[PDB]
């Protein structure tokens, strides 16, 4: 093990210089099982590794867990074994009335609701995506034909207050996040998640490539609790390879 | 007329949605003078507005001077005529010693040390570009052959303190700015200027859709102080979005 | 030609240590055609120099645009020809309900709401005017015989958003700024404006003397917008040059 | 289940109103198997959650992962279930050198270098804990005789920039963490850790009772990795007299 | 002689004491110091007024702070100059819960940082956080008392009235910050307010120094009712003889 | 018996008075007193002294402030309870310019914010200054009485060591804020530094109150770190009598 956490050598990525960076665990064989020769790498903690073939060339596939400071662990160690490139598949919830569940969206860059990018650069810089990564992500979506919503997404270090839940033991939210809900919906945010900023932050502020496709498993304009994606993501990692 | 400003009413864009704008009152006309039609419409202080057409579609020109409160006032008045889609070209200086002089650079997100980004959102907002402004622009830029950079700019609300320069009446850098260029070099900044983070902000945060693209004047690497495709590109750029 | 906006050399200025600097370009001259000697010297973007003559000294009058990014530009190449003191020439605002169209007010100090006053000074140093200048535009004004307010002057980046003004294309106002105006009503303040803070902090943390006087032109405790006009105030216009015949 | 994330029921708890939070899944078998009646609850994401007995009380025993964002929905997802104690066991690296590997530190309170506490109070609240939990794991580590520290830890988002480490991909520590280790050291403040900040400041601020507990897994003063058990006993032993 | 440059004292002045009592009012020093072994006047400058005494045989510094973080600030450094190690504050206060009785006695934890003197000494995530030691020493002191007892976070301002949200004075407004902040320190679990513990809690845990806190509620903002001079004395009183009885375990 | 809770003071001790002059040492009260006419001790309570005075007629206060804002803002605060208007401060100050001497006479115009208390009534953002009369009088009062003096911008710390750079310390530690912030207000102008002005000018400018500044200089920190009727003394109730 040449890291710390993932525990992987720099050969058992064979070359390869582009990951697939999911949350859940779970979700990385189903991703890697879309390419050719997919061998199981390590697991530990919620960092599951796997390695694919795609067209001729090496791919991993690894989970970052929730949160931020995990997706830090994740893409530095990555990094330090010769990934250049990220691409960022997870699950969303929208926060505006026409977007509808099943619809995928791209983030060209996030709202930084979050302390772990503040680790790698100051407020004042931004959250951006890389421009090849977003385009390739854009193309894969229309050749694939899901309806798709591009443009600004909230990132939140809660699942609760941060994104204006009352649901909760207390039934209050702090100062600085009542009456934010309806302030991002003003602002043209389609929706919230909990990694982006951190992955979208730490990867321009460090010449690493990053860029981040997720479905919509809720509509918060109706209800606080609750594929296409998974293919967009895939198809979008042969353009950039 | 209708605005406070600009000197304009709703009837002079005629149908307008689109509007290019410049820093300098002065590359108004040359701009305008590339499209069809090129048309005078007002001017008051900063702000020189010029009506073109752009396949059969009418297109604004208009200055927005130097800064983000200039800018800001500019962009706001242009909304309300009816203007949605803003596109930006100036001029900046290159942080990178790998960019050169006359090399072109597309803007997708800017750092933000202005004052007037924050009048719109907070500073955890990102001042981000529109997507399908930021294609047309790369796809111009392509089109026409030039050297092109695209990524993070660094807009700053001075030429001298803000910018790291130390050839002044002072010779001071105040504690925040020392030492912050190697910074942003380091964080792989492209380049200087003082007006995209506003125009950015302010857009994607109302609904509005902006890019943003300038020529390297000067390399920060050597020094201090110092028809390009620029004009070309935006120009292209603009035709992709009508 | 000396510097890289303003097309000046410290030859234009022929020993001038002061400089009245005005917003609008077009005021430039006008306000130089008060005093002897007018020539005019550059026009660069929105920086139109003249050069005139009060009692035998040389002076400067250089437009500034909207802005304080456009604003450090114009005071800091001036410094670097040979200025030392500066007073600021423009239009505001009101937001106190007893302030008159016309009248004029001085500002001692601002309220930092701009972003190129943070590029000399952290927030926690003073945007605050020079006492002699100050004192200068204060007498000055006493002795024209004009409707003056002295006190603080609230500097803002935007036009729209940052002094609350909510007729708009979005016809919202951001978390920070709402409710804004009146809370800097009751603590007193006078008047909105745009170039205050950044001038003000500049000078007073690099050595160099300022002051700041403008003139109303509407009453934001009534409406956002003055009324339009066609018949073409110029009370302050007489009270800088005033001023700085008392500070030469 | 009664919860979106943990996968539990209140009838689950049995009427619990303590647990013990490790960072570790793999952690919580070792944990609840120190105590009587332990069986297995449920397990999804990095929520792995067991329940067993102490005294003749019912006591849970649940994984946070790594990092605040995770931390905030176990515990509230908890309150909601009934918890209102949580006792959190972790690992830790020490920056002062009079502190050895091996130690137990008991944490009175956090540094704020996180983000999800800012979700719960503002900067000028402290991530306090809980006095009776903080004596509890103090008088449980004395009675093992175990050497202890009681003091102020650093909580950190990153396990790189953030607590200044250099042997990374890019080898640059952005300007708020740049030369900070050495200053948190002349402050007294005794390790790094990523979840306490979080914890403590959701607890205190919510009515919820929170107390932590770390053993000393690498020195910074000569080394950043590690490579190159007591804390188990004393937070079972602490939650014992919780009840 | 003056070994510091306010306090007016030398370490001969000390009798080799490690622990100070440090009040905030000049006229309750001498009213600690009866509590204890042959008390004496060492010196009065300014707000700073100071005494010795002996408590279990052992010297005893009584040293008064002023209102305030940044007299605070001054008392302690220099005391620490002196030598002093162990720093146990003794106050009044305003409690904020409708659970918490006129009478009763208040253990800090810690503080909600509201002042600007311990930005002086740490940025503002460091946390206002009490030793363990001498809050166990306070806890522990107030059962031999047999006081009724809260533990837990105080609110500490650098202000009387609006930072206290206090409406009831010559302009009659509080500042945006301040504007409802009672009801959320409420609802966040903060038990009272005062006025200097941010500061001192701050300064002792940044700097290797052990720093205590408790005090006397001598009124409720949440109930109408206004306790006279001699009711808050007696609370005082209460409160007075925990920190005597604390620092006797702290020798 | 008291109509503050503080200063322990009645409307009627103050006899009409609208003006207070508010040095920081309760032992100098009586002694700023004694220049003025018919002068009778009022109160003792905590760091607040207070006396009252006579000057052209009228009714003038000398209140003790303490070290520090916080206690500074309880005593404005009550004595304009009680009808003050107008609040002049005379200090003792470190000078941190070489060309200002020990002995001169320091006007300030307007405060750095170094403190807390000043964000109880006013944002950052707010400058904190004083009023344009009583610094035009105490200028003015400067010349008649013959100092040395200057005039400009005052660093006002919450803290007497770290906040001024002080390293002759316990821990001998300075907090990365303040690190080499000494040599940054000396490049930006600042004559000196002291610990209440940013208090006293920012509520009493947010709050239609007028206020001024002024101190004499016992110490230069280019030279020095620890220091060791005035000019300063004489100047401020020479100021008073121009405002009443
Ligand atoms: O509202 C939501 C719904 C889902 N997600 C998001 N917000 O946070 C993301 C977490 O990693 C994780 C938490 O369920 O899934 C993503
Ligand atoms: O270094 C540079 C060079 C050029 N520019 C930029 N920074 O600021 C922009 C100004 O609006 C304008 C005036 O400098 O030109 C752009
Ligand atoms: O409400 C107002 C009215 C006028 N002004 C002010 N606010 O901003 C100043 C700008 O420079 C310019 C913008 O019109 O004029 C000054
Ligand atoms: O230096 C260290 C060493 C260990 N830990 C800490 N910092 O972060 C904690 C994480 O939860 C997890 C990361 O390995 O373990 C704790
Ligand atoms: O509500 C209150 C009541 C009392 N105190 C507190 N808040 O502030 C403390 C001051 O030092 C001093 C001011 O009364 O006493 C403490
Ligand atoms: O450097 C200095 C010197 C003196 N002073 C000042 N700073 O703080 C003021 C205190 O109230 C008091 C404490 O010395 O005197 C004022």
């Amino acid at each position: 093990s040449d890291v710390f956490h993932l525990g992987l050598t720099k050969n058992d990525l064979q070359g390869a210089q582009l990951a697939i960076v999911p949350g859940d665990p779970e979700r990385v064989e189903k991703i890697a099982a879309l390419m050719d020769k997919p061998v199981k790498l390590a697991s530990h903690r919620e960092f599951t590794s796997w390695r694919a073939e795609l067209d001729g060339k090496a791919v991993i596939v690894c989970s970052t867990g929730i949160g931020g400071p995990s997706t830090s662990i994740a893409v530095e160690e990555l990094a330090q074994l010769g990934i250049r490139t990220f691409l960022r598949i997870g699950t969303t919830g929208a926060i505006q009335p026409h977007i509808n569940v099943g619809d995928v969206l791209v983030t060209t860059a996030s709202v930084r609701l979050d302390g772990a990018s503040l680790h790698f650069a100051p407020m004042e810089f931004p959250a951006v995506a890389d421009f090849a990564c977003t385009t390739a992500l854009v193309e894969a979506a229309k050749s694939i034909g899901a309806t798709t919503h591009v443009g600004v997404t909230a990132s939140s270090d809660t699942f609760y207050p941060g994104q204006e839940r009352y649901d909760t033991y207390s039934g209050r939210v702090v100062r600085r996040f009542k009456g934010s809900m309806e302030e991002w919906q003003a602002m043209g945010v389609m929706n919230y998640e909990m990694e982006s900023a951190t992955l979208l932050t730490m990867c321009a502020s460090q010449g690493l490539r990053a860029g981040m496709v997720a479905g919509v498993i809720v509509n918060r304009t109706q209800q606080e609790i609750p594929s296409h994606a998974v293919k967009i993501v895939v198809e979008a990692a042969r353009r950039l390879l």
